[PDB]
């Protein structure tokens, strides 16, 4: 019942779901020459959680939305690094600001401009690195 | 309310939008070297109709839905043809066929695989090719 857009990259690591949120609260991108990692801090049935998938490297980048802002637009590459098809380079855009883009490689790239709703969630898959990457969508 | 992803492609034509339809029934692509014309044939409040989009150039290629059926990824490629950024390519998935790849240039490749809803609508922007495309998204 859900609408899941995605995923893009390649068939390594294990799969991951953060499942939709009303509200995401925070983004940290880890980044390197690739997406090293993705940490969401979200708020729904009464609870914020924070979820963390990909590694431990790259230099972290974060985000805190303000209330009214919401993730419009997700813009990355999928890329061969080392032999492993992962995400290079990811980018996230809000009705406000441009948070990235974060990594350094470039190869096949993907991207989600929502011209009416909301990204409102994030699954993939993940081992020391981001090796896909999906969105939920949701109405306004 | 509704979920609109795009749109991908060029600047030129003019805006054009289908909106979101209760069932898909037809689709038909017009394509040469580029994407010329999309036509859809869609049902909603009890009502069937069929819009045309884009020119009267390429060569027609068509889908007619199967009960049960329904587009599940659209994927594609953003070109320079004789100077105007527009879709070279395009293929249609459903949950059982995979209607193209129509067109002969390659450029900037977009997709959207939808791992859960489908698409449910067309919107872009067209004058005697289609100069971009976009979607709308519906669960399933």
């Amino acid at each position: 019942g859900a609408i899941k857009v995605g995923t893009w990259g390649g068939n390594g690591g294990s799969e991951w779901d953060m499942g939709p949120a009303y509200r995401i609260d925070s983004v940290k991108i880890n980044a390197g020459d690739i997406i090293d990692a993705i940490e969401i801090t979200f708020t729904r049935y009464g609870l914020t959680e924070t979820q963390h998938y990909g590694g431990t490297g790259g230099e972290p980048h974060e985000i805190a939305f303000e209330d009214g802002e919401y993730i419009m637009s997700m813009e990355g590459h999928v890329v061969d690094y080392t032999g492993l098809t992962i995400i290079g380079k990811l980018t996230l855009t809000t009705n406000r600001r441009t948070f990235g883009p974060f990594g350094a490689y470039e190869g096949t790239p993907f991207s989600i401009p929502v011209a009416e709703g909301k990204i409102a969630g994030f699954f993939g898959r993940a081992g020391s690195f981001i090796d896909a990457i999906g969105v939920y969508l949701m109405p306004n």
